[PDB]
């Protein structure tokens, strides 16, 4: 039978930035469509987009410096073959990235870190296997690192982390709010954004759970309960869809942002696509 | 009982935020370690400072304080809640790379950020380093204030010519002080050697751990009854399905093999999957690998 991880929300990682989840929310416009490329996995365990398996692959970049830019590789150094980008590549669109890297095969001295400042303008072509950067340091060779922070693409612009990059690209498809009155649940993390939290649609440990289990889909949606692990009380009903995202019906004026963050999702039963949830 | 059905190279280190790139045995196979992260019993009991998620590994959170002699952090758990000094050496996820300077990249939580949002906190493991009592001191070229959350970025020598040995752990107390350490892991005899999972990480002048992080969360998640003295695992090539070697997973939460003379698991491919085979006696005799 399908299961979801027996891990409380506050011990689950974001699948789009290296951070822990600290709350759930729904979008202000509950019809908003998203197309995240990380955190994407079907219930049967099919990875989509650039989604990697481990939380320590999320939003990291590796490549060989050319001088300047990176000729991208997979995170293990093996060749990237022109998926939208290497697995784990960040998907925070329409902003500058600031990526902290080190030289992998190097006897290191001094300060080993370089910060790569990356713009999402014309030379940003990760699908083709390269990006450009500027840096106040002097990185060379095989650089591996992690998205550290983001900032506006142009002066006065705002960063919207609900957007994805233009990779060129075999994108994971958009997610449309399904059914009637349902709102997609977004799992939020603090992250340093110059000029708001970063949303994702599955906690990272849910992605690896589905990859490991390869459970067959036996209905149109899976009803989950979000349970207090001490009193065992059901705190809310949620629907987990085969395409790999979760919805709720938010109480008017409220929603899952009002729930405690130490609850555990538990599979309850397979239900009909239009099963109508108790508002939360 | 199961272990993660995930290839080794897709598993995270439990002591630094990095992926595992190989296994090895220690050069002295009688060496005892006492890592505080990556520690969890097979029944799912976390030990030491070990957290559940790979994105909690080697992170620090606290509130900045200033005195006449400099700045520091009054530590919290990574979610900002009170630190459990009564039962742990430090907040869960706190780094356990001993006897070196740490360089930790942090940002101010709940701050409308402008300019460069990052601070690098340079931390020495000298006298004011008493994380168990709830504070550490740092120097920084930036001006961090308030609630800072961040991740160990790199490590360097404590003194000029010293050498960073990432097999060591910190001294968490200020004195005789009880710090609630996870106990040492002893090679269990009869030629068995502890298996160490290694990652690249920036060390000025690889980092081992004893469980991949996803094994820890797997054990916490299942709360599986331990039904024998050890669990026999096979390390299986996922493309050819061939058994590449036998390993033993002990209830206290570590893995051994018997390494071939001159060799060992460092000579195995790094994309295999561990698979539970059977519960066995603590003295189940392994074929060398
Ligand atoms: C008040 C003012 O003029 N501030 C300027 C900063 O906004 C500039 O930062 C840069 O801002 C652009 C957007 O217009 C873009 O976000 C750049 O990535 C960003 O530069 C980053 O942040 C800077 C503070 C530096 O740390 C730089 O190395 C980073 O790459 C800066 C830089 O142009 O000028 C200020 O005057
Ligand atoms: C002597 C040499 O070849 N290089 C020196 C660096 O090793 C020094 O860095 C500092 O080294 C001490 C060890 O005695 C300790 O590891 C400090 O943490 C380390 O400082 C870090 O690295 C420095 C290079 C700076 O980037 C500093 O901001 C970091 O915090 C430096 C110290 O200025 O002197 C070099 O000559």
């Amino acid at each position: 039978q399908l299961t979801v991880p027996n891990i409380p929300l506050n011990n689950l990682a974001n699948s789009r930035v290296p951070a822990m989840i600290n709350k759930m929310t729904v979008s202000t416009d509950q019809n908003q469509v998203v197309q995240f490329q990380n955190g994407r996995c079907t219930l049967e365990g099919q990875l989509l987009g650039t989604t990697p398996v481990s939380a320590s692959q999320v939003a990291r970049i590796r490549g060989k410096v050319f001088s300047k830019g990176l000729n991208l590789t997979e995170l293990d150094g093996t060749p990237y073959h022109a998926s939208p980008a290497p697995l784990g590549f960040p998907d925070i669109g329409a902003c500058d990235w600031h990526v902290s890297t080190f030289k992998v095969d190097q006897n290191l001295s001094g300060d080993p870190m370089s910060r790569l400042d990356v713009k999402q303008n014309a030379p940003f072509a990760p699908h083709l296997g390269s990006i450009e950067f500027t840096s106040d340091q002097d990185p060379t060779g095989d650089q591996l690192g992690t998205l550290a922070w983001v900032s506006p693409s142009t002066s006065g612009a705002r960063v919207d982390p609900w957007k994805i990059p233009s990779y060129g690209t075999h994108l994971a498809p958009p997610i449309f709010p399904p059914g009637f009155g349902e709102a997609i649940v977004y799992f939020m993390s603090d992250f340093p954004i110059v000029s708001a939290q970063v949303p994702c649609t599955l906690p990272q440990e849910f992605v690896s759970h589905f990859v490991e289990q390869q459970a067959p889909v036996r209905g149109e949606a899976a009803l989950l309960h979000y349970v207090d692990p001490d009193t065992h009380r059901n705190l809310g009903e949620f629907k987990l869809y085969p395409d790999g995202f979760i919805t709720c019906v938010p109480n008017t004026g409220g929603g899952p942002q009002n729930l405690p963050t130490n609850g555990v999702f538990v599979f309850s039963s397979w239900v009909s696509r239009y099963y109508q949830l108790k508002p939360v």
